């Protein structure tokens, strides 16, 4: 991959895994979602962040995601190259955004698209910070000036509040631990998880007849390596489904969102 | 990737992904055994296979995993190119052998070797059986003649017999569920999950400290999108040896049994 001719967004083709598809021979929505991080990681790194800048290191401070929205219209194919374009903005004192745009490298089609809030948060004591002036200025260099939106459209489904699920939920699945391979290099539990996680409670019949187009996932706590979870489903409408992963014991919530799956 | 200039055998090359490495930032055995499982998968469409051949897919017959058996010198780091070479060997009557070799693109180096049997079985009923002369022919053209091994020495640790962990156990990790990520594109369970599976009854503390050199997997059944698995592990032994055994939660039926040789940082 690279940086485009003006260094404000990064592009990266990837030719689509064996153990990457589903049963419909495509991409799954995780094998997606580990792409963004790729493609976001490899730009962070093409602009000397490796994604800390040197006054967030001397400080303490690490960007953590708050939401995650995806939207894809054709999963790739076992075999097929995708494109994937992403690029950063800040949001003022409240944080950063990520967004990408993934492409059929033969045909030049958008595939899909997403979006990503990130907010500021001390490694340390966890509390939110907003973003300072002279972490602005180290990152605005990076960026474009003028707003640039994967989901531009006036009133869009990946700015939508998300309610909580009351109980008791039509679908579950309890029990739910991450294993070692769930874990990052700093033996935190990935963003990836979650997304299979909120998943697991969809019945396998929505599944092997309905496709995934939307997924919007809010992050309120971490799960950590010894923490069970159970994964929450209510049916709200295509097929329209709300989610809730909460700790098994207290109960706590670690996340919530939406997904909307339309017909084969 | 391509097959080589005699057509005898494929190769690949990767770079090493992000989310593919551990807290060592290099990457996790995992990630290996998926490359390993991609650079077969892809010497098989080279070659016109599905790898099921026209007889085997007329009888209901599919190649099925009996060991798998991995040495890693060098893992290598987020960001390097590791080029894998694989090939096929038939064992006669017995079934297929598949080995690869992992070498780092840059200096050439060999930094890993894994080895497969293989065995012929009825998709529906789950018979085995020994390999027949057409199925034979048809494979023996895509392999090379002369025996071609990863593991050639005259006394080898990939052909070693594996014993029974006897309860109690030393270690376990109870209640292991495979969820939708863990099935492939025909909805059994991936292989690389009991790998991790297994690893998961190793304590945390061996795991930091020390690097995993040598596993080697006996497949005795196959684990459903609905069974519940309990990764038992006891030390057998500088360097750190594990017996491990997976089994059904309930029945406590054994599905898998292997050994790990990990050695210090
Ligand atoms: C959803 O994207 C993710 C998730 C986790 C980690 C990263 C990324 C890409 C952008 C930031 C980064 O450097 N790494
Ligand atoms: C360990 O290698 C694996 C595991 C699972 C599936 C496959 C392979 C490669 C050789 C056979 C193949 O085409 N697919």
């Amino acid at each position: 991959g690279s940086l485009t001719e003006d260094g404000l967004s990064y592009k990266e083709k990837f030719v689509v895994r064996s153990y990457e598809v589903g049963s419909n021979k495509t991409a799954t929505v995780e094998t997606i979602a580990n792409l963004l991080q790729e493609v976001g990681c490899n730009h962070a790194q093409s602009v000397g962040f490796s994604a800390t800048t040197t006054t967030m290191r001397k400080l303490h401070l690490i960007w953590v995601t708050a939401r995650m929205h995806i939207e894809i219209y054709k999963y790739p194919a076992w075999g097929d190259v995708v494109e994937i374009e992403t690029w950063c903005q800040s949001e003022g004192r409240i944080g950063t955004r990520r967004d990408w745009i993934l492409k059929d490298s033969v045909t030049g089609e958008v595939t899909g698209r997403a979006t990503s809030k990130w907010v500021m948060m001390n490694q340390d004591t966890r509390r939110l910070q907003k973003v300072s002036d002279d972490v602005r200025d180290e990152y605005l260099v990076f960026c474009p000036q003028e707003p640039r939106l994967a989901f531009p459209e006036e009133n869009n489904r990946s700015l939508k509040k998300i309610p909580k699920l009351e109980d008791p939920a039509q679908y579950s699945m309890i029990g739910l631990k991450p294993r070692r391979a769930d874990l990052d290099m700093n033996q935190h539990v990935n963003n990836v998880t979650y997304i299979g996680w909120v998943l697991e409670s969809i019945p396998q019949e929505i599944v092997d007849t309905h496709e995934l187009q939307v997924i919007t996932l809010d992050y309120r706590r971490e799960c950590q390596q010894d923490d069970v979870v159970d994964s929450l489903t209510t049916t709200t409408s295509d097929s329209q489904f709300l989610h809730l992963l909460r700790l098994s014991g207290d109960g706590q919530e670690i996340n919530r969102g939406t997904t909307l799956w339309r017909k084969k």
